[PDB]
């Protein structure tokens, strides 16, 4: 996985009018922390479509100048994350909606803890 046609036209720059934010290239232990820190001081996270399975995730942030400003700044930085560079560009999606998968069970928990904390479950 390398692209899969993402905003067509003549080049290939990091601008488009949403929340959703697509990482690529993430690292063997990425996690909710690491990619929602990714837009944690540019805005705040509101969603999370982790894709561990080709190494990816999501990151749907509260408005369009957030993510317009983690996109439009990593573009010329490099967002390391475990001692690996990964990807930064808008997501295709403008509306993230992660409910009853595989990889949305293990995102919720990062969403609530920096939320606030309570523990104690009791399984």
């Amino acid at each position: 996985g390398n692209d899969s046609k993402k905003f067509k036209g003549d080049s290939r720059s990091a601008g488009v009018p949403s929340r959703v934010i697509h990482i690529r290239k993430l690292p063997i232990d990425v996690t909710e922390g690491e990619v929602i820190s990714l837009g944690l001081p540019f805005g705040k996270v509101t969603n999370l479509l982790m894709l561990k399975g080709k190494n990816q995730a999501f990151i749907e942030m509260n408005t369009e100048e957030a993510a317009n400003t983690m996109v439009n700044y990593y573009t010329s930085v490099t967002p390391v994350l475990r001692g690996q560079p990964i990807y930064i560009q808008f997501s295709n999606h403008k509306e993230l909606k992660t409910d009853s998968s595989p990889n949305q069970a293990r995102a919720q928990a990062a969403l609530q803890a920096v939320n606030s904390v309570q523990s104690g479950n009791l399984a």
